[PDB]
């Protein structure tokens, strides 16, 4: 029964770096993980950005809280460009690196060597199977799924997923682990897309479909689904929200699982976006062009 | 150039009497429609209770002006159980009969007959064509798609179906109507589904299938895209919310002009829960039970 109080984050971007927001934000010891120190650095300054918006509306009529809050949370995420350095003393790591299943695998085969016996391993995979992912180590009591969503600072949800191999030891203290960042577990089977992707992702890629047909114009498909069926976002609002890289590498996936199922098939408007590095908002520039 | 001051809803189910509540508190004249006095008297009834609410919301502090409100909504609306008699004299004939095609195209064919010749004929169908209802009159000239949203009181969408037919006459009286209505219209073309249902349907469907293939429950898949997704509803919530004998007939429908198409498969569990009576909130109970 290991409480979780030191997490290893892999990979700064949208989802890494949210991660390490809350888990420090909620009194965990954060180490964020990524290739370089320039990039650790912009990720750290989004975090910080991040969290005085937070501030500001948590602490709108007490601005000194607002301070502190901000500063025990920055000071409580340290930085390291090597995750095999910071594992051997972890107590769980959460690998949020690019949706690729052989560099997923490379990753933790190398930490499973580096990393204390009683870490936890965890994918926030958006679309590969955990199992998979388990079996790159001899670990797998202790490797589960810990999916978050985008923004992590404000979505509740957080799937997590146990492999066949997964012990329920393992299980509560992730669970837990949930609870403490202050979200709401669900307990998933090891499926593709586990639940909201299988669902939500099949219906972007309808969109994109919609649009490419000619049938109608991405403003008017996000205005909409926005106005008519209650979304936040419209579903090209969206995917230029979630990364349309991301995006297309879950489906190209699915689709070499799959190749004559309709639900999967690539989309030449996504793959040539792709093509041209314009990822969404994370590049300035995805469907819609953004600052 | 057509204003539409006097309009005739036919069907005063769900979206009838939710056209007939906006359309009259809007200052608009109107007669609601249906089969028998008792079905009327209920839907009537039901307007009241959607009134009483948008006034204790929007006349909190001003009790008296409520009542007023209520009363005055309510008396601009007519009820009848002859539409023949009714469309002698009427701007606007908006359609909101069970969704079947024949049944549709049957009672457009009868009243086309009895309407004056500007009258400005509106289906709102989910999933058909109306290019096809259009052609069971010969005033497809005056025939387009007015879409409304579940609850009409609420979402402000509207989708303005024009047909290859239709007059920019006629589609600018009902663009005008919509935003007289408080409403946003958006145009768009006469595709199954057009761009709302087109999407949002075959989600709806694969979150069924979801639940048939043992995956997950219907509770869990809920919680995962209101809390994972920001969306207002679970699937489950919003098919019983809508309609699963709705449901069932627009996918029944696509499924029979492309059955060798996977996303058209109709649901054995929807099938006996239409078959059972349970249309959702309807009838009561639906995948959910209720008060
Ligand atoms: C691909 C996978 O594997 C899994 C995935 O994650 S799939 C994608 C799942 N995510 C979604 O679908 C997101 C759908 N969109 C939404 O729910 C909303 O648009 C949203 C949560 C992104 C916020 O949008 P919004 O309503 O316009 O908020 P915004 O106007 O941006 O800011 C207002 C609020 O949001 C918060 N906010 C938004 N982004 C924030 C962030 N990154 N950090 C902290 N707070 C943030 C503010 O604190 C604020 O609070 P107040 O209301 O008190 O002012
Ligand atoms: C099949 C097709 O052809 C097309 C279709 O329509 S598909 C279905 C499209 N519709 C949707 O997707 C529904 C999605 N769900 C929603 O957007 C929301 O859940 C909802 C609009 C139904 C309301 O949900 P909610 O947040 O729980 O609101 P609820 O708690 O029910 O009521 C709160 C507000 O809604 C209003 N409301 C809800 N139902 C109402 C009604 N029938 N009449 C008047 N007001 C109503 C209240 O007046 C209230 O105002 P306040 O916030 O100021 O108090
Ligand atoms: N974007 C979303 O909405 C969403 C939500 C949930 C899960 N996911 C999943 O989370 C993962 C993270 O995606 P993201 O949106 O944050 O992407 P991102 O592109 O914004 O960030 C990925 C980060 O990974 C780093 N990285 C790449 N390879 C690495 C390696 N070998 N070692 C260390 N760092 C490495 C990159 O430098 C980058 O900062 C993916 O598996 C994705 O499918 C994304
Ligand atoms: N349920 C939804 O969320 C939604 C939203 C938009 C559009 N629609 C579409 O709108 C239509 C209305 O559906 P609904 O949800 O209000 O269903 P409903 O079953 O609640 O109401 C239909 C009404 O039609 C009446 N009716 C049937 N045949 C009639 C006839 N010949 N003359 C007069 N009245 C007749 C019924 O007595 C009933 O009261 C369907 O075509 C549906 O596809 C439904």
């Amino acid at each position: 029964k290991i409480i979780v109080k030191h997490v290893t984050v892999i990979g700064g971007g949208l989802m890494g770096a949210g991660i390490a927001q809350v888990a420090a934000a909620t009194g965990h010891t954060v180490v964020l993980v990524d290739q370089t120190e320039d990039i650790l650095a912009k990720s750290k300054k989004g975090i910080e950005e991040s969290l005085r918006k937070v501030a500001k509306k948590k602490f709108a009529e007490n601005p000194k809280a607002g301070d502190e809050f901000v500063e025990k949370t920055l000071s409580t995420i340290a930085t390291s460009t090597d995750a095999a350095s910071v594992v051997h003393s972890t107590d769980l790591v959460v690998e949020a690196i690019v949706e690729n299943l052989k560099v997923k695998n490379e990753l933790f085969k190398r930490l499973d060597k580096f990393a204390a016996e009683h870490t936890i391993f965890a994918s926030n995979t958006s679309s590969l199977q955990i199992t998979s992912i388990a079996n790159a180590t001899t670990r797998q009591d202790r490797f589960a799924g810990l999916h978050f969503f985008n923004p992590v600072p404000v979505m509740k949800l957080v799937e997590v997923i146990k492999t066949p191999m997964t012990s329920q030891k393992t299980f509560e203290s992730l669970v837990d682990f949930s609870k403490a960042l202050g979200k709401h577990p669900v307990s998933c089977k090891d499926t593709p897309g586990f639940i909201v992707n299988r669902l939500l992702v099949p219906y972007l890629m309808e969109a994109i479909r919609l649009y490419e047909r000619g049938d109608a114009s991405k403003e008017d498909i996000d205005t909409a689904m926005k106005l008519g069926a209650g979304y936040p976002m419209g579903p090209f609002e969206l995917l230029d929200y979630v990364g349309l890289d991301t995006t297309k590498f879950i489906v190209d996936g699915w689709h070499e699982m799959d190749a004559e199922n309709p639900l999967h098939q690539p989309s030449p408007s996504l793959n040539k976006l792709v093509a041209e590095n314009k990822f969404g908002k994370k590049t300035g520039e995805g469907f819609y062009k953004y600052k």
